[PDB]
């Protein structure tokens, strides 16, 4: 199969299901909003040794907001519900309530299930917090040194899937992480979706366990390391290969998940150098939804 | 006490004793460092419900770095030795190991006290791992997907400080929130420094534990919410202030956190609307160090 | 009237009518798109002294390009015909062609006026162009150092506006730059529009001639400027307010303008400091395009 | 001859003699100091079609300022002194001038020959204007919307150099870019230089005429053209490089233009893909200025 002149596998992703919310954080302007979305979802690429999986998801302009500002919806992560719960209190609690200017409000408010991250939030006031109706939306007014933080009283939260992937192969390294930049951006506008490694591309890939240190829960896939590809039997790195590199995507559901690996594909086609787009999957044991590239397009 | 036209309280901040680690993380250019360094020190504002407190200290030009290559040294700081050691492990094998073209060097050559780290992580290789020296610092090779992944055996760690700080109050909200952003910028040039709260600025302030809820760890600091100082008799807020920033600041030493202190008050008093400076403190036995804003000026 | 709590008055503003080409600008990614397209629309704020008014459009996403990678939809303005061609073939010429990975595109595929911007260009190749057809464009493909770069044959141009505008009164410099700026973020996603100003935001506003120096071709608009009201009789300043802020919008057509007009004051009114929201006009003896308040909101 | 492993050319660059003014722009923050540098700079990368060659030279810290507040210096060059002296009118007058928050100073105090530039700017007062002394600079306050406009009277120029330069030959189109842009942040933080072009990369090259339409003035330096390597057969690029990138460096001073060629040259040449590094020039006869890259290293 070829996409734009680049070969790709007809092979598959093995994703993971996992709890998912969506808070969409509001400021004077993007910057602003940025910024507490950007420190409320840092050290979040892998729930194998960081609190969560985060990201920002996509832009809000002002009028799709309640308070008629510009924001940023993000992502939070986490395998279970009461996991889910925490990550929400401790990020947004220590990192945008914290945070200029910002206001947050519910980014899922048709959702089945909700916790109460703003009632909970809300007692930071000390006892005069107060409640207000913003856009329709049920709040709470927190008294502080800029003024009145304001939150709603509920995050929704969904059934997501964790996990979702691609590879990128080149000739040199520039040109798998040229390849790789192209893919995260076009994603970025994307609805559902983010991707939670840092500037949303993976450097390192993983295998489950290891061949020779079993004390590990998870080490470098020696498959597909380039630099080692004459020391590893059964190597799946092709002899022009010098750098691979993946993008993990988290997402609401199965078809955002499909979306973001074409327009990722797509793109990363687009750059000179790249020798052959695949994906990463364990065999079809251990996950639960798979992701067949050849469906794509 | 009057700084460049406004009034600054002849008081003191009131800051802690914690540990510090300083990490040097390298790229192609600023871009690629920044993003690892951005991803590592997120979800790190407090350690009252963060995992860490973390930051970005100071641009690092290719001439002063061990690869020769342009970088970021960023700070990762905790209570105790065993949480920074495993923050260190945490936030760097799960961000900057896994983030496209960087390497990792020691960021406290000196200093006598260091976690190995390097030698940790670089079990990830499963084997395959080679030692290698780069600009005279003993450094392991990591093969994985975008190739070799370089990090020093050990990163040193000291006593630091933490909770370093200034108010800013001003007549509206944007005035207050300007003059802050002018403060964060300006001690961005300060070696030895990092502020880290969103955007490197404080919109809340807590105090104490709570009045009325005695299950929190700490509370709005009400005494300065411009919102609210009606119904509260011991305002530190003056009649025509309708809003208030602080300004956190994390560091190496005290000579490093009164510089930091000196170079935002400068910058923050620039900005027109900003009616007075103050500082945040407590209970003279509870914090260790203080820092005296009448020495500064 | 009054918008979101904030007096607006009811007045107009007064445009002027002007020549407009829009060009898309494509690359690996957003960030060489815009290097691109940033560097290509400067030293274009007005055209009293500048070789042209220019500005960065919006984002454009691979799905809506010729060659399905990412970019942006810039404008060039300017009086004449004759005077906008020059200015297409100097700033694309210099700015574009020599910006790294673009590609450039008709902006405007159904305009009936047009100029050969592309067909100019491609003499650049000495010999070695080559006709090449893109999404259905016909384009050459000119070889130099980086590759091939690709331009349509030609850019389509139509009869637009400037001076769009409205003015932002605030009782504190910080409050009217927030303000501006949120509008400048707010109008950035409007379609058709651009805020050619620096930062897209007027700090200084003028009138036609001058009092005291008739070899001026414009002066500042004493009657708007908040530190001299105590000796200007006329003055349109009213007591609280000592900052204003202009933005200038122009755009392919009225109703664009009238969009952006409204959208960037409703943002502007969220910022707190905002005393009032009027417009500049002449009259109605100079412009033919005007905007009245009244009917915005 | 080898730097970091990768072969540099034993050749030299050829650069000219060109007219540079040094400008200080400061603002509340970096941000808006930025904002103002950036728009005044653009449509500035070769004085061929472009009015002048100007560019961000380095950021100044509050403490280097004359009003202590943080800023960036520029750099705005020209053939001839009145050509300059016309370029600050225009440039500063209409893009920073207008900018908001902004205020300029000399930044070439000790210059013996200087321009007016302030004093010809500040008659925009029509009669407002009023006298004022900053950090030693004598200015002129001009009364606008947001308030008065700081600007020293004199602006200082000095005998420059335009054309300074080195080549990059990679294996992907991908990997001289990345190595460009490391040389380009390498650069970024040099004293006394800038890079004009877009974000300060040449992709496009050029030889002085034309060998077919010689109506043109210049045009493809097809020698350097990697896409028609096998057709040139005066080709002067290797069998293994598919695309070149050239830094244009242009400074006050020879010195200062070696630092930056020797500073982009080694940053360059850490980016896997580089295959060689060369440098333009003209025979030794059209241009003054040689730097002859072996002396360099
Ligand atoms: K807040
Ligand atoms: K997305
Ligand atoms: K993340
Ligand atoms: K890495
Ligand atoms: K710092
Ligand atoms: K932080
Ligand atoms: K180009
Ligand atoms: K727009
Ligand atoms: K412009
Ligand atoms: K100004
Ligand atoms: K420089
Ligand atoms: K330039």
């Amino acid at each position: 199969m070829k996409v734009n002149g680049v070969e790709v596998e007809e092979t598959f992703a093995e994703a993971f299901d996992i709890k998912i919310a969506r808070v969409l954080i509001t400021g004077y302007d993007y910057y602003w909003a940025w910024v507490a979305a950007n420190e409320a979802t840092g050290f979040g690429t892998s729930v194998i040794m960081c609190p969560a999986e985060a990201g920002i998801e996509i832009k809000a302009k002002p009028s799709e907001t309640p308070d008629g500002r510009p924001g940023y919806y993000i992502q939070i992560c986490h395998m279970s519900k009461k996991g889910l719960e925490e990550q929400l209190l401790a990020r947004l609690g220590q990192c945008v309530l914290t945070a200029p200017t910002t206001a947050v409000f519910n980014g899922l408010p048709d959702a089945e299930e909700k916790d109460d991250t703003g009632f909970k939030l809300k007692f930071f006031a000390d006892g005069y917090q107060k409640e207000v109706e913003v856009g329709g939306r049920k709040c709470w007014a927190v008294p502080m040194m800029e003024g009145d933080f304001i939150i709603e009283n509920d995050i929704g939260y969904t059934n997501g899937i964790a996990g979702g992937n691609f590879f990128i192969m080149a000739e040199t390294q520039p040109s798998a992480l040229a390849a790789a930049k192209a893919a995260v951006d076009a994603i970025s506008d994307v609805e559902g979706v983010i991707t939670p490694f840092p500037g949303g591309i993976v450097a390192s890939g993983s295998k489950v366990g290891a061949n020779k240190y079993k004390f590990l829960k998870a080490s470098t896939n020696e498959k597909f390391a380039p630099s080692i590809r004459d020391q590893v039997e059964g190597t799946q790195i092709p002899a022009g290969v010098k750098a691979v590199y993946e993008i993990v995507i988290n997402g609401l559901n199965a078809d955002a998940i499909k979306e973001a690996t074409r327009v990722g594909i797509l793109a990363a086609t687009k750059i000179p150098g790249v020798v052959k787009i695949t994906a990463g999957n364990y065999g079809g044991k251990l996950g639960k939804h798979i992701i067949n590239l050849n469906e794509l397009f």
